[PDB]
């Protein structure tokens, strides 16, 4: 499976993103609160700050709660879950976790680790970080522009996507003078024929 | 050749596209190896280097094997080009040459023209590099007419021209029509396919 | 012929300009005033601003007046060319307008349309702007210096033209140690190699 | 293959090494010139450009000349490359073909991943390039060990894993020991230069 | 070689040069073709890249074709010169090669080594790249007397002995000479010559 | 001999310096005071700024007296030079000058002649200049790294040097990834590695 893409412009700048997987979570699961996990919100989302429990790291973000989904840091009911699982009255409760999607910062963060040393300019422009749980690629096209490609391990067919994507970009701009390369993409045409690329490479 | 017909709106913003990226094959040699060619992986294009005999050229690159298609740098069957040229089994073979398909630098070179054209911009005008020449008409009405050729290609000016009536033609009878969106007609589609058969005919 | 030859350094400063050719006019038209066109003082030249009278295009230029030639936005005569078309008592006139020289600024402006993407020291260097009055040449060199070339569309010769301007710029660089790149080229043999070059070039 | 294997403390300064960048032989071709092979000096390194025959690879550099040592672009003698093989009087020679040794360049390319994994770092983690894989395994007290090899190389999951029980061995062993301070242990060398011997016969 | 001798006055401007750009042919060999040498266009220039053979050089230029002078990629006819080697009409013929003219970005790049000596100033110095070696001598009075070279010409040392000599000669008996005015005088431009001719023949 | 070597980062910044030979002395000579010299403290360092007596130039800096070495700008006694020259009392003086080391500021306005056109990653990279008394050779790698090396003007194998000192910082950085490009290198493995390398050099 691919999990993400995305597009940096040679200053750094995020100019589109597309989380394709997403419902990326494991089983709901008890807990008799006092609740043995410490939590905290980072940008707009309630992760595990402290404690290994059975099954659950530091990391792992709260997903979903008794059936009502986690709206980020609210409940599907509006009501604010930091105070929601510090409520007595709720006690015995079932929580959804996961590893949680990349945040815009995480996408830029693990981007910079790439092509930072040689100068714009310098045989296929692919850098890649692998782990037990994705493999990120990122090409470095002749003017700084990065795509990045996030995927399970053993995905094949990446090297070619994001070539692919490259040619879709290219052509995006020499259709449409009034694209600045700095500029986010907003284009039917292009979310078109890049899911339509991912389609292909999925297979 | 003609790579492109492509109709830009007043915004800057694409409005009616037609593609023919995918070349002719320019010259047909039957190889008896050790092959008298030298062949280089770039961006993986398979490329002439050296040795421009009667019909190739230096720069042309492998277009097809013994009459398959072959894409990227592997063959219709999928083994790599040069790591079946030196072949003791496999030796007598015959090549497709002639120019690439056009590659992305190549497009984003164009639209850094074309965009600052764009920009800048305060008739035909013609942006050129050395394999490619862009041709663009603006009406009045901002709307702009794009032929991507390459420096040698004749009768693009009548073809600018064509387009142009055939785009007042679908404006007259479809008036209050959305400028921002894209042109979705059949009769458009049809007179410009033809117009483009005149100018490749040319 | 050969209209312009301007050079840029790597950081968009006007280094050298010789603008070749200059009467570049039309004829002489008499007008029966109120004069029919709305005419504006843009950088030290009278543009039409408005109207397209028989012949006259907007963003033609004014020259001359019944002989007085314009000294820019003066005549002859030293008197003001605005209030002198305002100017009751001379309403019968003849005026000579055609396409103005290029400012430097714009001159600058359309030398910023080539080059911009690839970085610098990305088979000839030479992109070029064509129209029905005039073809632009912009080689950009191994360190962003673009040598451009105003001229009409059939003009033969101009890429080695370029090459040769380069070729005594390169030179003077080195028989002159004093010379710094972003300098203005001021010397008298490379005003003398180049128009010599122009003059092998124009035949 | 294997270039190197190292350990780096929490801190990221080095505190054991063990290199391995001299490359073994892959190809071994006796020519009979006109030399079927044409070759290119690139930094220092004679490589093969063209001319993919049985064995051989365009990218290869020749690394000995009739069975000697040769380092940079001379031979054992001191003889130019190029100007030993297009000789009258030197015709037939055998050469050894295969990967170049490690470059600068490369180095220099892998220091900056690694530097960059380092400081955004917030498990066996690796990094990997068309011609190098680096695999960092980093341990709850912040030891990292690297193994760095060329994409293909099998069992350093397993490597990685013995390295951690040997260090393990010495850290029980030595409790007290500077953290700051390189390995100075003969068992710990005699260990770990075994653990490489097993995953390079993998 | 010499490539040129110029004198350069204290504010760092030209006022004296005598050039010699144009080489002189190193090696001159009758091919029949197939051509047994790999050649490419480098910046208007045909270079050797490939098959250093007995006399010829990887890295020497195309000088002449069987006599005639060839300027840029074309003949003295003006047929492109790889679009005339590989011709069924036209096979055998005899090349000149050696090292090429002088490049822009050579000069260029020398410039900005002499520039750079000339600010950062604060006997004889040399500026030196792989193919060229600058030698400046500088007065007392601040004028400098400039020999563009290769690395192994032999002999400049007392070249720009013999200029300073013949410049003090000219400054005795024009004693009221502007210095910023370039040097007009016969005698002086002939002293000069002669001087270059013996280091020439050294 | 080898005098000196020094590594430049790609933003002009000293990254490392060692001088290898720093004795580079004459011999200690007498002179009845009062002193027909004019001596100016410069960086630290006492230098001839005036007289160009029988064997001493201007720019000779002051390196003992009387045997009591000069400390920069202190005597062995630790009293200041330039009130001990010219004081009265010890005026009949032996004094050893000789041309002084490079100060950091020198070694990189030195540094600055070379590769300063050429944009990062433009057939050796080595550029050079050389006098009588010395041959400065300057190394710059693909990222802009500068390696310069100071020797006597007939001293083989620098070239190779350069080389080797490359091959040790890349190694260092791969085998140190605390360390980032614009920082001093502070390693003793290193000092090791290039001391090693200077002496494979010397022979």
């Amino acid at each position: 499976a691919i999990f993400s893409v995305y597009v940096v412009n040679k200053a750094g700048g995020l100019i589109y993103q597309l989380d394709s997987y997403a419902p990326r979570a494991e089983a709901e699961k008890t807990f008799s609160y006092p609740l043995d996990l410490l939590l905290k919100l980072h940008d707009e989302r309630v992760l595990v700050a402290f404690g290994q429990r059975d099954g659950i790291r530091v990391g792992h973000a709260v997903l979903a709660i008794n059936g009502m989904d986690v709206n980020g840091r609210y409940t599907a009911d509006g009501k604010e879950v930091l105070e929601y699982l510090g409520n007595p009255a709720n006690y015995p409760v079932s929580i959804r976790f996961g590893r949680p999607r990349l945040t815009s910062n995480e996408k830029l963060m693990l981007a910079s680790m790439f092509h930072s040393l040689f100068a714009i300019g310098s045989s296929s422009g692919i850098e890649m970080l692998e782990t037990d749980t994705f493999k990120l690629h990122c090409y470095q096209t002749l003017t700084g522009i990065k795509f990045v490609v996030l995927a399970d391990p053993r995905q094949a067919g990446i090297d070619s996507l994001l070539r692919k994507i490259y040619e879709i970009y290219s052509d995006f701009a020499l259709k449409n003078p009034f694209y600045s390369l700095e500029m986010p993409i907003r284009c039917e045409l292009f979310d078109q024929n890049l899911k339509l690329a991912l389609e292909v490479a999925e297979k």
